[PDB]
């Protein structure tokens, strides 16, 4: 039983089934349209340049939505958007997207193929720390080894009136229930750990930082998960379990258990002839 984190194989294909089967994207887009404006309201006050740091930037969809809200709030102001991302593949697509968008003149990008850790250490070696007006870590803390040091570090880079935004699954989502109850019966991949908003808020309370946490409901249609032999439903099985071919490798005593739970009022809600795994997201805003 190997971790789906296999890398650029079943991972990607399973991920895709996750996107085209959940409101993951719409959920974040809804937050950027209704809450982001208020949040970035003063990050550029008194400045002739706005510095934005994207950790785990990814492909850039949401990144681009963020810039747009920042731009309408600060017409004419140059923006400097740096991106910290380890995967060349992700960087390639991010670049492609930029070259197709046309409202990006006052915006200059720079991409760095490295991890947030390499960034952290490599920046602790130079001179004094460069400050940022806005930093964001969207769905990537799962891949960080030392979360506390990471949160203390990046918070120390926040300039005057600056804000840091972080997004992970909610402590009240199905994932939370899925990991607590079956977390150890799933392949241990030291490349990623389980993290919910509960864990994050406790680490933030302990670090003594001031934050605000908003939850927003999202779902993942796992209807194909109850249709024996459904090849797509099997795909979702791999993403959830973080295991390749979960259906054909997992103890008959394991899956048999999951079936009953992936339907309970804690894991998923049922309606319209559908089963919707709870994908609630958390948006934490950390003040400088
Ligand atoms: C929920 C989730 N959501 C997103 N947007 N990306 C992910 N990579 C995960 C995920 C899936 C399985 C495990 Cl084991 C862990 Cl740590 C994280
Ligand atoms: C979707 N998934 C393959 C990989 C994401 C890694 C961003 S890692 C970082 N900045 N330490």
């Amino acid at each position: 039983m190997r971790s789906l984190f296999s890398d650029h194989g079943k991972y990607v294909e399973s991920f895709r089934r996750f996107l085209n089967h959940s409101t993951e994207h719409q959920c974040m887009q809804e937050f950027m349209d209704k809450k982001l404006p208020g949040i970035i309201g003063r990050i550029g006050d008194t400045k002739s340049e706005i510095k934005i740091l994207s950790i785990g930037g990814g492909a850039g969809e949401i990144d681009l939505q963020i810039l747009s809200k920042v731009q309408a709030q600060y017409p004419g102001v140059c923006i400097n958007n740096e991106v910290v991302e380890p995967s060349a593949e992700q960087i390639a697509k991010y670049k492609e997207l930029v070259a197709k968008t046309s409202n990006l003149e006052n915006v200059k990008f720079a991409w760095h193929k490295e991890t947030s850790s390499e960034y952290q250490s490599r920046m602790l070696e130079k001179k004094e720390l460069q400050k940022w007006d806005f930093i964001h870590m969207i769905q990537m803390l799962y891949y960080v080894k030392d979360i506390p040091a990471t949160l203390k570090f990046f918070h120390s880079l926040l300039g005057t009136n600056a804000k840091m935004l972080i997004i992970v699954v909610s402590g009240s989502s199905g994932w939370d229930k899925l990991w607590k109850k079956y977390g150890s019966r799933f392949p241990q991949d030291d490349l990623c750990q389980y993290i919910t908003s509960d864990d994050l808020t406790q680490m933030l309370d302990n670090l003594g930082l001031k934050y605000e946490c908003y939850d927003l409901l999202s779902t993942m249609d796992i209807s194909d998960c109850f249709i024996d032999g459904n090849e797509n439903g099997d795909l979702l099985w791999d993403f959830l379990t973080e295991t390749c071919n979960f259906n054909a490798t997992a103890p008959p005593d394991l899956r048999a258990e999951l079936g009953k739970d992936l339907q309970e009022p804690e894991f998923s809600a049922k309606k319209e002839g559908k089963v919707l795994f709870n994908n609630t997201l958390s948006f934490i805003v950390i003040e400088a």
